[PDB]
Parts: structure tokens; C-alpha cells; sequence
């Protein structure tokens, strides 16, 4: 592609304590694991991390700004 900067991605919240799924349709993560928000629900979120898909109450998590001026994992 000649030009277009990309990058309109989903939201990410990182996760602040490890819980692992329960329900077939619930979530499984890590603490401090970096999860591809999807959905929101009333405070279950849909999201995705290491090739999951799930749902998982956001309290668990934070929403971040950007990985901005910290890492850059090429």
C-alpha cells in the first residue's frame, strides 16, 4: 500500500491481577497481560488475549492511553 498511517485499533485495557477463565465464554489473562477490548457490556467487556476471545468483568482491568513512549516490541 503506497500511503495510509493505519493503526485505528480497539481499545486495550491491561490487566491488573491474573484470573483465569471459569464459564466457556469467560476470559482467561494474566496480571499485567495487555487485553484487545471488543465489547462492553454493564461492566463485563468482550476481549481478546493470546487467541481467546472472552467476556471478563473490567474491574480487573484498567483501560490504557497508548504504549506510548515506553516499549516499541518489534
Amino acid at each position: 500500500g503506497s500511503s495510509g498511517s493505519s493503526g485505528v485499533e480497539n481499545l486495550k485495557a491491561q490487566a491488573l491481577c491474573s484470573w483465569t477463565a471459569k464459564k466457556d465464554n469467560h476470559l482467561n489473562f494474566s496480571k499485567h497481560d495487555i487485553i484487545t477490548v471488543l465489547e462492553q457490556q454493564e461492566n463485563w467487556w468482550f476481549g481478546e488475549v493470546h487467541g481467546g476471545r472472552g467476556w471478563f468483568p473490567k474491574s480487573y482491568v484498567k483501560i490504557i492511553p497508548g504504549s506510548e513512549s515506553g516499549p516499541s516490541s518489534g
